[PDB]
């Protein structure tokens, strides 16, 4: 079940204070990450753990929450989805979260440091759900390597958004 990942990139950062995904949810520390389809070890890894989370407990027909990111979303309005897969991944509990400093690892809280958009080595467990019916395989946040580096993911509004009510 569970995955240490090579380089990804996190968007939608809620990892230092949690978060409620909508109105009247439970607040919960998460992030989405981004993995480069060229990271054959990582997808595989990813592959092999939801494998055997679905054996622990139809395949073919198994719902999962990793993502192809060029057949989800438009890389032209996002493109740090080009050529990628993503995966929202949450945890109930505080994951640590932590950078490299003189090659010894230590917790960072820095806005500056921990941001959408920032590269990242994540630590992730997939696991067995069924809620209200709803079944699958998802993932569970564990830890954070922040490194420290990449451009700020920004929040831009839709046109739904900005232009809906006149």
């Amino acid at each position: 079940t569970k995955v240490i990942t090579n380089q990804v990139r996190l968007s939608f950062v809620h990892v230092l204070e949690p978060h409620a995904m909508e109105e009247g949810q439970e607040k919960k520390y998460s992030c989405m990450l981004i993995i480069p389809k060229d990271d054959k070890e990582t997808l595989k890894a990813m592959k092999e753990a939801i494998k055997t989370a679905y054996e622990g407990a139809k395949f073919e027909r198994l719902k999962t929450t990793l993502r192809d990111g060029d057949e989800e979303m438009d890389t032209e309005e996002r493109p740090e989805f080009e050529n990628a897969m993503f995966i929202n991944v949450s945890s109930k509990t505080k994951p640590q979260v932590v950078k490299r400093e003189d090659g010894v690892l230590v917790k960072t809280d820095d806005p500056d440091e921990v941001y959408s958009g920032v590269y990242a080595i994540a630590s992730i467990n997939f696991y067995a759900y069924s809620t209200a019916g709803n079944k699958g395989v998802t993932a569970g946040l564990n830890n954070i390597l922040t490194l420290c580096k990449g451009d700020f993911l920004g929040g831009r509004a839709n046109a739904e958004s900005d232009f809906g009510d006149l």
